[PDB]
């Protein structure tokens, strides 16, 4: 998109001290990040798919199990739940260029949540934050447990850490934001 | 083997009329049937079986659904069940004659009476087993080019192909006709002494 630099720069100006350093960690280490690196190293995650069986359809059935939504695209969905709120505040204050407080506060608010629990869905359904090179699987139609390999486990925990501690350094900033606003009004 | 001849002329020696056109019918038109031209018509059953799948394991169990005992080991079992109450009688004969002379054509008189009946009533009621096994397991003389099959572990049912069925039928009625004159035969000789007896 040939737009970036206006929306970004919009985004720019309406934001206070951290508020722009916060949206220089969003763009630049968690979408590029998942645009120049991260989609490529998924791009073959049912292709090299390998499991050791002769079963018609187990293949199918098992990577399914195992990877109920891929990681690229958990990653897609977290980047635009924490963009809506951040933008829709920005255009309300250009709109308005009181009332502000208490939008911001809830955008950061919303932030935390969202951020919060794509992490927590990350944790439980990927049972941690290692890709295994084997997964062990019964699902039908496959006999017994069949065994099965994943392609690039090692590149994916990787990347996985690397997209989970940046969530989290988003975490502390916006919680930050929070404590300099609430000791202006509260406190 | 080579002592067929010493075995086909003993018998031929201890039997009543009917009782040698009945050694011609099971020797010429059964076993050299069977050993010349029907067992290399079944030598490739299952190797040439066709099951339309990708299942593995699926040709194994539909093939064995569908022919538990091949036909040609049937034949192979009914002959000899059918041969042996002919050879303990032939050989009963030759210790009976052994102890005549000691002291040629075969009548019955005493002892043998009992016997050579019941010799001849076996191997009534043995050939009817074969037949009666025959037709309820295959559901009749004729083979099918297709069967369909649902056994486990086939998907939903999945068609499979038989080799050579036409040849296989015609042997199959060949079989059966002939083994259907043996027992025509063996009743014609209950009938025979059934009237100098009891009658």
């Amino acid at each position: 998109w040939g737009t970036l630099q206006t929306i970004l720069g919009g985004v720019n100006k309406h934001s206070t001290s951290i508020g722009k350093i916060w949206l220089t960690v969003l763009f630049i280490f968690r979408i590029m990040i998942l645009v120049v690196a991260a989609k490529e190293v998924w791009g073959d995650e049912q292709a090299d798919f390998v499991c050791n069986t002769l079963q018609p359809g187990c293949k199918n059935v098992c990577y399914d199990h195992y990877f109920p939504i891929s990681h690229i695209r958990l990653w897609a969905l977290q980047l635009i739940f924490v963009s809506t709120p951040a933008l829709l505040v920005a255009m309300h204050v250009a709109y308005r260029r009181g009332s502000l407080w208490w939008t911001y506060t809830s955008s950061i608010f919303f932030r935390v949540i969202f951020e919060a629990a794509f992490m927590y869905v990350f944790y439980v359904m990927y049972d941690g934050f290692s890709m295994q090179r084997l997964v062990k699987c019964n699902a039908w139609p496959c006999p017994n447990t069949v065994d099965c390999f994943v392609s690039r486990p090692t590149e994916k925990t990787v990347f996985t850490v690397f997209m989970i501690a940046v969530s989290g350094i988003c975490i502390l900033l916006n919680v930050t934001e929070l404590c300099y606003l609430l000791i202006r009004y509260c406190s």
